């Protein structure tokens, strides 16, 4: 049995788990400090990569609520404190996601790319692996995997190159006045759900999960970003 | 406009034209996956350890998985709603059963390689190599009926039989086995090296029916090269592997 040190700091957290964020350092890394979002910040992104990212990453951000959905339906009354947990975090984050995919479709529209560009989905297979990884783990996995791999793993590396895009102010001052704060929303909205998405997994886990089941989290962990950094490297290809 | 085939099963001149058409449009993206330089190599017996290992392990969950992908394409049919229905139920209600022993070929494959059951469990494989199982869990779980038939029946079934075909083809990967070695290990290939694709086809059509509308047409087209596409994904990430262990024994 599990209870929590600060929310957002490893220390607060078990020793495998500390362990765990240390083996999936690398292959987050290389997702929040890419390319990509290096060009992004400083408005030096041509407009036809900017246009595939934008297209390719709805599919995530649409669904995003629908993983959460299929993660509750997962979930017991009362079968275990984790899972009331994971329960009730869900029941309210389904409700934040409410406005976000319309925020990424203003996001959208600012660059161009209008709602029957995202529907559309004309972008290479690389950038849709994310989306089919997400729906097979919300669907097939475990609870505590699932939860790692979509609101651990993407959330967390989302909040982190969301704020190193908005890091230095030349990508928003690039809008025009007027555009500006609908455009910008999104990324906003989202430059603690991750610590929280932990603090679930470890209460799922418990203070001796066995091995087996810390490589289970480590490799879903590791997919979700693996798959985030195919996109990028695809996406750069172009540019 | 409803269809009712008249000429030989396995050809496309016995399908409507739109159908002839998509074969056309997804030609190059089946024709790079069918006619890869890894499949020419496996054939001559020439891919490294290195990258057998990785193939066999990579495409373990697919195969392990097949028959469950028609087994959730089959919860998707009604009795007598359309006659597409009733030929894709029966269809799926015959070959799952057609799978019964693939896995354990596959397995009995993998081993001759020294790739043991474990291996295959652990999945250690790059995510390149496992993109293609994510999209058929994907679209044989939400998919309609009939795109999730031709991304995985279609498309992945087509495809296979025609590489492990050219595996086949010339003897030398099937001779390299010794002899008490070579039945069971060529066992997969063989049974895969086809009416399964064109049966799978005129299902779709007949779902379809004579004149089905363009977006059903594009939705239909980006499902069997999205299948085809992920396959060629795996097979270019295969050949970096090769490449780097075959560089790496030359100049050592
Ligand atoms: C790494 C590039 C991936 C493309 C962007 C996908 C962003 C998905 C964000 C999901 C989390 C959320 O929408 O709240
Ligand atoms: C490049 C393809 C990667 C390996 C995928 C294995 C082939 C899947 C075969 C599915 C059909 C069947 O098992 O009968
Ligand atoms: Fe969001
Ligand atoms: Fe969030
Ligand atoms: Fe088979
Ligand atoms: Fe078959």
């Amino acid at each position: 049995t599990f209870s929590r040190g600060p929310l957002m700091e490893a220390a607060s957290y078990p020793a495998w788990t500390q362990q765990l964020i240390q083996d999936c350092s690398e292959s987050k890394r290389r997702v929040v400090e890419h390319e990509l979002y290096q060009r992004m910040r400083d408005n030096k992104l041509s407009a036809k990569v900017m246009r595939q990212y934008l297209i390719g990453g709805w599919p995530v951000v649409e669904q995003f609520a629908l993983y959460m959905a299929q993660n509750l339906t997962k979930t017991r009354f009362a079968r275990h404190p984790g899972e009331d947990m994971a329960r009730r975090w869900l029941m309210r984050n389904i409700r934040v996601e409410l406005n976000h995919a319309d925020y990424w479709v203003h996001w959208s529209r600012a660059h161009g790319v209008t709602l029957e560009d995202l529907q559309a989905q004309q972008v290479p297979p690389e950038l849709h692996a994310l989306s089919h990884w997400c729906w097979h783990t919300s669907s097939a996995d475990s609870l505590i995997v699932a939860i790692a791999a979509t609101n651990y793993a993407i959330e967390g590396a989302t909040g982190e190159w969301s704020a190193l895009v908005c890091s230095n102010g030349i990508y928003a001052a690039a809008f025009p006045e007027e555009d500006r704060k609908r455009a910008m929303k999104w990324l906003k909205m989202h430059a603690a759900h991750p610590w929280e998405a932990l603090e679930i997994i470890v209460t799922l886990a418990g203070l001796n999960p066995t091995k087996a089941l810390q490589a289970e989290l480590r490799q879903a962990i590791c997919k979700s970003y693996d798959y985030m950094y195919l996109f990028l490297e695809r996406c750069m290809q172009q540019e």
